[PDB]
C-alpha cells in the first residue's frame, strides 16, 4: 500500500496476492494521473523502480486496465 | 505522423491512422509525444466514446488498447 516510484509517493495502490505464479499491483489513474502519465511514456522494455512498504522492488508494466482506469504492474 | 486529431483541450498532428484491417480501423496516439492528451485518455470514463475531430471531420473513437511497445493509446474508429 505504501509505494514510492521516483518522486511519487502514493498510498492507494492495490497490492494483489500471488496469482498464477505472479504478483501484481494496480495504480489508479483517476487518483494518481501524473504517475500514470509518466508510466504511459516510460521507456519500453525498462523496469520501473519502486519502494514497496520500504522494500526496494522492481516493477514492470503489465497491462493498462481500461475498466478500472489503472496501470497493472508486475512485481519482481 | 500524418493525422490531425482534436480531443478535449488538445490538438495533435502526429497520430497515425492505420488502414482498415481485420474488420476495423484504428488510430495510434503517441504518448511520448502527446503525454498530456494521454493523461486525459487514461482517466476517460470506461466504455464511453471519445469524440474527436479526425483530419477535420467529426468522429467517434473508443479506447481499444494501450500499446506498451510503441507507448501509444490505440483507438478504434466507430
Amino acid at each position: 500500500t505504501n509505494v514510492r516510484i521516483g518522486a511519487f509517493e502514493i498510498d492507494d495502490a492495490e497490492l494483489h496476492g500471488e496469482h498464477q505464479g505472479e504478483r501484481t499491483l494496480s495504480i489508479p489513474c483517476k487518483s494518481d494521473p501524473d504517475l500514470c502519465m509518466q508510466l504511459d511514456a516510460w521507456d519500453a522494455d525498462t523496469s520501473v523502480p519502486a519502494i514497496l512498504n520500504g522494500e526496494h522492488s522492481v516493477l514492470y508494466r503489465k497491462h493498462y486496465d481500461r475498466q478500472s482506469d489503472a496501470w497493472v504492474m508486475r512485481l519482481a
